């Protein structure tokens, strides 16, 4: 299929909505990742899915950082059902697959976690709360560095932080204060970064249940416990415990994560 200067090829992946296809650009002889979305399918899937897509378009047009995925072009005719989002091509796999029997080593987890810190610090500096941080939304670029993706449920704010009351995101990564109020958006992202880091070294989420009610009660009430294997350093366990503090008041903040001994060694 030909679309403007692009030759559409096979399906290579999926977004939270839409399919990703390989797209050859005839003008610069470079390949791109093209996310193909049906407006009709987004409407039937119902901030609903179509509002999530247009939020992401609006956020990604304003951002420029080495740890944020690059949106190159949007093809959207208002009288056509399909809209196309063209991104810089990255690795086919994300930072890691979850659940996995082969989790990251501690050096690799530190390297990717340092990228995640830089990316989240930039987003927070740009007044954006991501709200869906997880390994499958952490792409890996040609440079070998993390590129944050999926801005569909993000929130922009004016002032020092976002003071929010709604529950959005991926259930396994949602902070306990959002499942029981007004709460800090930055601390929600810190909790999800904690669930992500736990996933990097254990290959599984810290709180898991097939039943969404039970998953939520575990996030709110199950004390954090580390598996016996793999053995991980005490400083890493200490950092994860502080990021997965159920009380957002006492949860570690990003400036403090940057001075944590596991991060600085
Ligand atoms: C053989 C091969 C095949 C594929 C790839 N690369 C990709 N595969 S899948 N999706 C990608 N990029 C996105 C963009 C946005 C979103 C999103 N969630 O908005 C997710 C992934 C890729 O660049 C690389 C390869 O050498
Ligand atoms: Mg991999």
């Amino acid at each position: 299929m030909q679309l403007n200067q692009y030759t559409l090829k096979d399906e290579i992946g999926k977004g939270s909505y839409g399919v990703v296809k390989l797209a050859y650009n005839e003008n610069d002889n470079t390949y791109y990742a093209m996310k193909v979305l049906s407006k009709k399918k987004l409407i039937r899937q119902a901030r609903g899915p179509i509002e999530q897509v247009y939020q992401e378009i609006a956020i990604l047009k304003k951002l420029d950082h080495p740890n944020v995925v690059k949106l190159v072009e949007v093809l959207d005719d208002p009288n056509e059902d399909h809209l196309y989002m063209v991104f810089e091509l990255v690795n086919q796999g994300p930072v890691m697959e979850v659940p996995t029997l082969k989790p990251l080593s501690e050096d690799q987890a530190r390297f990717y976690f340092q990228d995640l810190i830089k990316g989240i610090e930039y987003l927070h500096y740009q007044k954006i709360i991501h709200r869906d941080i997880k390994p499958s939304n952490l792409l890996v670029g040609e440079d070998g560095h993390i590129k944050i993706a999926d801005f569909g449920v993000s929130n922009e704010f004016k002032g020092s932080d976002a003071l929010l009351s709604n529950t959005v995101g991926t259930p396994a990564f949602m902070a306990p204060e959002s499942l029981s109020k007004i709460f800090s958006g930055k601390a929600l992202d810190v909790w999800a970064m904690g669930v992500t880091l736990y996933c990097f070294v254990f290959g599984q989420c810290p709180f898991m249940d097939e039943r969404i009610m039970c998953l939520h009660s575990k996030i709110k009430s199950q004390a954090l416990e580390f598996p016996d294997q793999p053995d991980i350093a005490e400083d890493l366990k200490d950092l994860i415990t502080r990021m997965l503090d159920k009380n957002p008041e006492s949860r570690i903040v990003v400036p403090e994560i940057k001075l944590h001994p596991w991060v600085t060694r």
